[PDB]
DNA sequence: CTTAATTC
DNA sequence: GAATTAAG
DNA sequence: CTTAATTC
DNA sequence: GAATTAAG
């Protein structure tokens, strides 16, 4: 009954996250960075319909805002296999051009497996819903990642933007990363002998025991929950000797 | 009157040129070469007919004999501007890929002119003509250069091949400097207050004086002739202070 | 005429 | 990978 | 739809 | 340099 729980930890029962204890995130551009206004590209009615209900549920969450803005960035008629889930996805390349570097703190998968003990064979992998979406942006920022929406049949002005960290920019990775990173220092602190490894938004607890890593698990998700993450109900695994982490199977305590 | 002091020195008056004093030279094929035997690509009657008078000399010449291999290789129509000067030219590239490599002794002409002192400005620079021509094959080696030729009108069997050095094999510009080099020893033994750079055929004599270089250059155009080597009377240039050898302007010591 | 390399 | 070179 | 890279 | 990939 780890869904029943742990209402507020799961995506499937919480609502969509919002790490409440993260200051907006202000976004700093390069020194000689000035605005670039990029035309969007005529989308056709089909790709406009299927991507109508995903903007309509982002407004409703507020996710998403109406706004006028000197930036502007093309949307893009993606889907996958012929002419479906058509999600919204957004170039951001001019505008992670003008876009400070930060340095990349996030340990690629190789080197964070390398912190796993022979000792701690019990593991719950945890993969975080929307994790980016949990991120504020700071107002000032906002700006930085409009782009063009229109409804023929009279639906919106003009230009929306996100209010929340989004989906293509560069630095949302590491940013996200260190962020949580940030949130789950104190239970790091709490559970000294928990293995805990993170890969942006994926999570791998390792215990020495089932009961260790049963009641870690707990402690972890109630935290989750309560700093205003959500994990994925549906690819939980819980407290299992065997788990695909990263690509990898980890058993017998090899890979 | 260089041209008539020195009679068997000059290409144009002392005959085709034999050197006496080297042995014919023997070709070492590499441990596991066996004989190739490539078909004569049929060539058009104005190739031949361009070609002819050529092969013709040199069958009078001696330098081009009948004779009957299992080395075959083609002859090409070449040519240059339009349709004109038909030499003959022979792909001996399977030919040299079975013959055993030699350590390349020609040095290049940037170091061969390293050692022109600035104390000789007095300059003789002379080609020798048909250079490799004047080294002998050993009856042993002549096979593996042959060739087909034939003449529609009741002309030849069938192979030719060289009785002397060939154009197209890979190793007679060395063998060509390294003998010559033999033949010469002894002229710079003789003339110590002389410097002689050899590249293959393209030979410069300087001296400190005007009157040196002409005993200098009496004594090599003899020499040059007593051996059988013969130089172009037309592209020599006797005593200047300036002469262009190799691609370079010899001039006030420069270059 | 082939063939090995260099460009585009 | 189809032109364009360079060279025997 | 672009755009930067990789092949052939 | 024209396809073919990969990715925002
Ligand atoms: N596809 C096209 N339109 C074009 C293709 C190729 C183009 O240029 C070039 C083609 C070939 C060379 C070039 N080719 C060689 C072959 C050499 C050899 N191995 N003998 C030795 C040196 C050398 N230089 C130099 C430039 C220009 C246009
Ligand atoms: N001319 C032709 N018929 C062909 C041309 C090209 C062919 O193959 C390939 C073409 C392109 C790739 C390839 N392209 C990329 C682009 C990348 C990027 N910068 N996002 C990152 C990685 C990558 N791999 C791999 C193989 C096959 C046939």
């Amino acid at each position: 009954t780890w869904l029943s729980d742990f209402p507020q930890a799961w995506a499937e029962t919480g609502g969509m996250g919002l790490a409440v204890r993260q200051a907006p995130l202000i976004i700093p551009l390069k020194a000689t960075s000035t605005p670039v206004s990029i035309k969007q590209y005529p989308m056709s009615q089909e790709a406009r319909l299927g991507i109508k209900p995903h903007i309509q549920r982002l407004l409703d969450q507020g996710i998403l805002v109406p706004c006028q803005s000197p930036w502007n960035t093309p949307l893009l008629p993606v889907k996958k296999p012929g002419t479906n889930d058509y999600r919204p996805v957004q170039d951001l390349r001019e505008v992670n051009k003008r876009v400070e570097d930060i340095h990349p703190t996030v340990p690629n998968p190789y080197n964070l497996l390398s912190g796993l003990p022979p000792s701690h064979q019990w593991y719950t992998v945890l993969d975080l819903k929307d994790a980016f979406f949990c991120l504020r942006l700071h107002p000032t920022s906002q700006p930085l990642f409009a782009f063009e929406w229109r409804d023929p049949e009279m639906g919106i002005s003009g230009q929306l933007t996100w209010t929340r960290l989004p989906q293509g920019f560069k630095n949302s990775p590491t940013l996200f990363d260190e962020a949580l990173h940030r949130d789950l220092a104190d239970f790091r602190i709490q559970h000294p002998d928990l293995i805990l490894l993170q890969y942006v938004d994926d999570l791998l607890l390792a215990a020495t025991s089932e009961l260790d890593c049963q009641q870690g698990t707990r402690a972890l998700l109630q935290t989750l929950g309560n700093l205003g993450y959500r994990a994925s109900a549906k690819k939980a695994q819980i407290c299992q000797k065997q788990v695909k982490y990263l690509g990898y199977l980890l058993k017998e305590g090899q890979r």
